[PDB]
């Protein structure tokens, strides 16, 4: 396998759809010998960029990781289970950071026009290959012929979901197609706008930071970028934010979200996919529960009862299976220059981040033997409203 | 397979990477009954719109076709047959619009980093299952192992650049993985959105300032007053925008740069064969567009004049010895009041000549002629020949 | 696949087994982008040439189309369908001839041993390659096992006659010895002179240079007064003492029990129409008429035939399909017909003066309405008025 | 091929579990038009020699044939059919020598993990390629997934066993496979030298004692006086070493074990069906060779010889109603004198009682007579059978 | 993948052809989370046992190690570097034994006799789906035709031989074939208890004889005894059983009988380079065991020292000049009393030797370094080399 350092640097910090999506991209770099690349599972999150971001602090510090940005807006668990059939071999014993944002628990799930532009044929025929016949297999089968009811293969996906044998010509079928994927995609997603992504996101912000690293300095200069682009509202939101969502027709957002409840979702059972496979993979990761903006959660009424329920929620998800890395920033919605926005991390939130996940990812460590429990794929768990009983 | 009118208009005027490389939004757009599309083949030219861009015009006066336009910056003729090979049927008995710029005809031809982005695994399977075993599908493997050393496929690739027969195993593998590509691409093709930006800066916003009584007169009254806004910042002709990017900081080196560049040789000759076959086998009728390039900048530049109309006798007489007819040359017209854009591309008046010759041919629809194919075209011996050209046969 | 004008010229007229069901002739003709071969579906009016014959009327008048004429008897709708499947895009966006007689619409349908004849290997996977899993795919795998109980390749028309939606490897598998076989059949289907000379050149010497249909008519009534002289009801001479002559007594009022107006023909009929629909193809149906004479002696009742007429004009009128040229009435007309069934001499002049401005005008298809309940034994089992519907 | 008379030979009394399972090794000899090889099915019984030994005595006296014994400890009907699948060709219009012990006819039949170890995938693949989608095919594939749930080719296995018809695609894989599965077998099983000294120890150790001349007289002499010395240790005729490892560390224990034990029922009989259907496919002509058990042992043990008797009417109506004739029959000899090696095998003067019945009928190739297959034979209601046999139909 | 420790025990001390050349047996006692199994790369060096034999003393003490003995009569470097491709998951990252003996390295190389024993279908398609088009693959296809020349699929090899590169066919034709097999000799491998007899006739047998607390004078002492017993014939130091076999019935031929025996020159290096080309892909940490032979034998005849030494010089720069600096160097030991079992074989007090640099390497495992590859190696130059070994 042929690598390139500079490449590899700017697909990790491009966050496009085809940083994503397309296999080279991210095999390359996470397969790289001389660097290593940590996969930074998420969605929005990582889009918006500052002095504080996990990628400028990498760079300019040159730490012993560098992140690649793994989501886009609108991506969650199943999408992330998708993409990881592309990449197995380099997920197999390594740490990851896997945030999992509460407004993603929604009761209809995930949007199926956001899923459309991160699935490709390469994802399609990699799920087929490397399914073991398993809940996992069976249950992401189900759900991929809700989204695709005409999906390419019919016939395999419906058996997987049935759960019926694979005959021995299909299983052909399957790994002579998924082979010229994994060929095709490997040479012709070296072609694909690098240079220009990097001096925007990372480089812009490289200028404006401190030689030597210290909290306090950073923190500084974070600060004063933070004061002068919250200049129009009193919530701490960023001017570009606030004047294209919450200006025109701000009126109407006034209790809004008191009917909001993310408790029952299919998002539970779709996550669940994605802690079967860190099983399998044995991958150590750290999760990251964020919060949401405390002024527009008393402005929109949001309840704070149903959001701690839900953090709960999901926080027994994981623990309870041997998953107990979690940075859950869920109660500091309120912190001074915390919130880039509304639901994601910004400024002073990723130095909180940092003081995570940094420690986290310079000190590598082993996961742990996981206790799956496959009751948390069921219709039951995904509408379940009790306590801790089971 | 069923259309949508809305997506086929937002795809044609798109002129992103996608439009261009991927099967679906093409062959969607193509292939609708309802409503004519166009295969407008170009480079970098359909990119810059304007009041009087073929786009505009279409749809404000409500045309019997729309154009589809089809090219990116770099792209040539190797990269537009690759391309057709994904969309064979949808070109079959069609008429079409192909630019033939003579600045493609470098003595190096066209850009391999340019290439690799519009050049696909599903055009590479298509040219794999479409090639006929001619010299047609010899030529187009050289040139990919040209530009792709290890390439996908590397050993069926080599054995049409080598004239040997693919073999029974081959061929059904080749069948198989093409077949393949085409399901892949046509199902996650379709899903591909930026459009509502792309169609309101370029079609929507030019359709306000444009008559409501179609007049080219009038027209060219709106396009004017546009050019004399646009075109202050120099007196040389050309945009605000790209006088600024591309020239201005550069305007001390750039004086007599292109004294000895001759665009008499070149192996784009012999790519531009590949896409003539392909019009004679799918009996397209096209209309050729030839450009001038801006004659104050050629005289600032040293762009030899008696070069430049040389190379566009060698072009037309590949062309027209073959049965290629139909060619609107403008490559005269580079001394003429905002005809032009930039240095290369048509812009504003420019666009109202190219519609009065590809608007009445296109609005009556007329069956191709018997080409009479000549295959030394594909020759080095043509690529690079400097002569007489009524001289060239013997 | 190497075009010869002249070995697809004596293709089209050869009118034999072979040039029927055999790819290698047909498509070599149909897909020469010099000249132009429209396809003639019928089953036994092609073979008996006159002057005024489809066929001599092209080729004397050097017409901007040649006639491909496709079947023999016994051919019906179900062997049409399957050789279409060898010809799918040569007859995609085109204009078509395709004969419905009254007399195929039997109550059993087809010749079972006529249509083992026509039916081939090459016509099997090109069947199941070209299929879409529809009705029409699930009908004529039905008919299929009707025919062969132990059809070849048995286990991929059973799930297409049970609607199954066929496996990635099976499909691999039909699109691999669908092409080993167009392959074979457009190689070892290469190899009719004597043929062509006895059947268009011997009638092209008697015409006239120059087009008229009233020097033609001339010429062609003058050969039917000549060659239907032994007999009273206008039969051409050699059929008369071969098939009438020696049988006279035996075959009056043999036909008294005769009827049309049930058959599985008509469910046949609507696989090639559905065909005809996917491929956009712009036919004129001709309908024939029997013999007048003959129809009274032998006791085929006419209100029957025409009964039978309506039937199958309602099965082609209703769906979108108008260009019919209905001959059905015209048994009785002077030198109409070369025997019992077949167009001869001047209802060949006839049949011309409805073809060739078809033809000679190309045009595409219209947009059919498809009534997939034609499929149906209900439909097959009709008796009553269609104006009733 | 090219065939080699002495690797051929050493192949023949191998009697290893290449020798029994891959097919290189007999089809080699089976196939070779010079000298002519038999096939002889059992299960240990042809493990242990002495001077009258099947493959001694052929190889001493130069017969017309050579036994090549087939077979391993624990290998019953089902093992052996599977076996057979490898050498059809070998097969067809052939002679043959099969063993049907009544002891095989366990209610639980054949021992899985025996089993296991003499089965390969050219096996399985042979298998999958020959089959014909009958009920002898339905039946083996019902009993393969039985003992091997998660075989290799499960699916196609799988419809065999409930009797759907497989599509292109299958038998293309099948065809496929089992032509590698072959290529492969018999290229690399050509360099296996196992079992190849145990040509001395087994063979060429007894010619030296034998007669010249053939005399059967003669023979028994010699055979009974090794007997005699190596029966010395017990009293129920054993030999010695068997004795001490089976038997004589807890007699106690041995005493009346057997007065419960019956064969009556059996899923074996099922499976003799399997190998009665392929003898008639392949119009093979076989000699069935039915022992006893030590009489005096089956006094001890407390096994019933009106049980056994009753084992032996009923293997017998299955072979006899169907056509098979060709039965020696020696269950009611087991009080002979060195007629046993042990408890449940021939030995000493037994293989000569085995030679006067098998040498008559191999030296004179008859063909093989036309069957009547019964496929009630592969019903449960035959394996569990308790009545006289007589009024099953 | 299923676990069962007593049938592994038992694979890992059988000593067979099955134990090497089948892929179940191995990979399934190399895989084991629960207990760790070293591969143990030799000939017929793990064949004797006595009470100092590295299986009994792993098995006597409970060593924190299991040895694998993966080896038979007439196995070299050919033979060991295809029985890896069907364990390639299972050699990464990890400490192995790996024997040369410089007996091996005649001028003709090994025995094709023996080689064919140990190479089955299943090593061939593993080669054929691993290989990455490189000069090892080269190598190992040229030398696997040279072998069978007539071996199935032998347009691959050639093509492999040739190093043309290899068709979309091709590709899928190896890749479905390969798992056909793996999937074949993973299920059907499992049943074999080909040798499992073996572990109470040659373990559990001197597990009796050996003093419960651990000392290497203690277990010189017993071994010493049983040395002493099976050499009462002969005074060259050979073991009663191979000494009336090998060399009784023919001493007068056997006189002066390798004057000009020389292992200095020989296809052996380059085979052993497939090997090193392999240790370093998989970052495997070997330590490599040079035995002598017997110095009377050697004296009696007519093996040159001098020889001997210098082919031991050309083995240790082939290692050391690419990193392989684990070197267990015992050849100047055969005239130490009852350090060999044999005329090539360590055994009794030469296992303790063994042991002495064996135990505290795979006691405290350590990662692989990096390697430095020649392919010079591979070359017929550096096969055929006589000079010393510094100018190359």
């Amino acid at each position: 396998m042929h690598h390139n350092l500079g490449a590899e640097k700017r697909s990790a910090v491009a966050t496009t759809i085809d940083s994503f999506k397309e296999r080279s991209q991210k095999v390359r770099a996470l397969s790289d010998p001389n660097v290593r690349f940590v996969p930074f599972f998420g969605s929005s999150e990582w889009l918006r960029f500052d002095g504080a971001h996990p990628a400028v602090l990498a760079e300019k510090y040159n730490r012993s990781y560098r992140p690649y940005l793994l989501g886009q807006g609108g991506a969650a668990s199943l999408n992330q289970y998708f993409g990881m059939q592309q990449m197995l071999p380099q997920l197999e014993n390594k740490q990851v950071v896997y945030v999992i944002s509460p407004q993603w628990f929604s009761k209809n799930g995930y949007d199926p026009a956001a899923f459309q532009q991160y699935f490709n044929g390469d994802q399609l025929t990699s799920f087929l290959k490397h399914q073991s016949g398993d809940q996992a297999s069976q249950y992401a089968a189900t759900r991929l012929l809700q989204q695709f009811p005409n999906v390419a293969m019919k016939d395999l996906v419906q058996k997987l979901a049935s759960k019926e044998e694979l005959s021995t010509a299909d299983n052909e079928m399957i790994e002579l197609l998924a082979r010229f994927n994994e060929r095709q995609a490997s040479f012709f997603g070296q072609f694909s706008r690098g240079y220009v992504n990097y001096d925007k996101h990372v480089a812009k912000y490289l200028k404006i930071l401190p030689d030597q690293f210290s909290y306090q300095a950073i923190e500084d200069v974070v600060k004063a970028d933070a004061e002068k682009n919250t200049s129009n509202n009193e919530m701490g939101m960023e001017n570009y934010f606030y004047n294209e969502q919450i200006k025109k027709d701000l009126k109407k957002l006034k209790d809004s979200q008191k009917s909001f409840t993310y408790l029952k979702s299919p998002e539970y059972n779709d996550l669940q996919l994605v802690l079967t496979q860190f099983s399998k993979s044995k991958v150590n990761p750290i999760f990251i529960i964020p919060p949401v903006n405390k002024k527009w959660m008393d402005y929109a009424g949001l309840r704070e009862d149903m959001y701690q329920q839900t953090v709960q929620k999901i926080r027994y998800q994981l623990e309870s299976q041997g998953f107990t890395n979690i940075a859950d920033f869920s109660k500091d919605g309120g912190e001074p220059f915390f919130m880039k926005d509304t639901i994601h991390l910004g400024w002073l939130g990723w130095l909180a981040f940092d003081k995570a996940v940094d420690p986290f990812l310079s000190n590598p460590t082993p996961a742990p033997t996981y206790h799956l429990n496959e009751r948390f794929f069921s219709k039951d768990w995904a509408t379940y409203d009790g306590d801790v009983k089971e």
